[PDB]
């Protein structure tokens, strides 16, 4: 086990609100870390202590090149310390609000590497419920590195499970089952899938208000628009990730799953295999 004087701390990389995470050198080592960091005070006190453990739980179990790796945890007297690989390029939204929206050629590309995640996330039976931009964050290579599983979701494979009951996620993103039935599945990160992809190209998400029931309601009404020039493709492929009957998703198990959804006309160019060793698009 590592501990605390075993690192150099260095600049803050951002704080939530409960945790502070940190960039990091290993003096053994001089590798770099982001370390995330919790007050056990804190978390005792506001009684976040199951989001702690899910997240080391979640993150302990996913080995794949386009999610933020958990490399060691470690613990003293007052912190609980969870160290992460560093993502220098920081969360995707900031580039879609720098450039305000992405070509088709990005578009494509970052879609088919989130794509590629969830293939994985689920094949794992683990729903993310809360996938949206500012969890999705770069590595040095303009690489995705997905991240944020306090809000996870294990679904038992004893049991069968496929519905989760947690009430979890952020209004922008959510999916109407969650609002509706009060369960999410699989594919409720289908939903937030089709909302990311109408965000990178349109330069806002498509369900959007100054309040969260507003968004709630619109949400459950399937009431948007498509800005006049939106890909082709690339719309056709919204329209069928947001679909009311989550059954009825592009990519989800009742609809066979990621062949169909990889299939799409959108991602005819795309290259699935090794999507992680080709060199990103410039966003520019
Ligand atoms: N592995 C990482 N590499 C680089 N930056 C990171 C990494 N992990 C988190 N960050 C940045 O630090 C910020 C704070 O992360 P943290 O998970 O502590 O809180 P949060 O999830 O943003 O806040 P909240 O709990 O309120 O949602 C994140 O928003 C992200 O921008
Ligand atoms: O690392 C270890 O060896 C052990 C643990 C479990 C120990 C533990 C003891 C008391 C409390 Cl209140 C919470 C966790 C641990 C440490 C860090 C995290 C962690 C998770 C998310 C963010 C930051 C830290 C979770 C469990």
């Amino acid at each position: 086990k590592k501990r605390p004087e075993d690192f150099k701390f260095g600049k803050i990389l951002g704080e939530g609100s409960f945790s502070t995470v940190v960039l990091a050198r290993e003096l053994a080592t001089s590798r770099e870390y982001a370390i995330k960091i919790v007050e056990k005070r804190h978390v005792h006190k506001e009684n976040k202590i199951p989001y702690v453990q899910r997240e080391k739980d979640v993150m302990s179990r996913l080995d794949h090149p386009f999610f933020v790796k958990l490399y060691f945890c470690f613990q003293d007297d007052e912190k609980l310390y969870l160290g992460l690989s560093y993502a220098k390029n920081g969360e995707l939204l900031k580039y879609i609000r720098k450039i305000g929206s992405f070509d088709e050629t990005c578009t494509r590309f970052y879609t088919a590497e989130i794509v590629s995640a969830l293939e994985y996330l689920h094949g794992k039976g683990i729903i993310h419920r809360d996938l949206k931009p500012e969890n999705i964050l770069l590595n040095e290579d303009m690489h995705i590195q997905i991240t944020d599983f306090g809000t996870a979701k294990v679904l038992s494979p004893e049991s069968k499970q496929a519905r989760a009951n947690s009430f979890v996620g952020t209004a922008q993103y959510v999916s109407p089952e969650l609002l509706t039935e009060k369960s999410a599945c699989k594919s409720s990160d289908l939903w937030a899938l089709g909302c990311i992809i109408y965000q990178l190209v349109a330069g806002l998400p498509p369900f959007r208000a100054g309040n969260e029931g507003l968004i709630f309601a619109k949400i459950i009404k399937l009431e948007y628009d498509f800005p006049e020039k939106f890909f082709p493709k690339a719309r056709d492929l919204v329209e069928k990730l947001l679909v009311l009957d989550a059954t009825k998703r592009l990519g989800c198990e009742e609809m066979e799953g990621y062949g169909p959804l990889k299939a799409h006309p959108f991602f005819e160019s795309v290259t699935w295999e090794n999507l992680h060793q080709q060199t990103p698009p410039k966003l520019t």
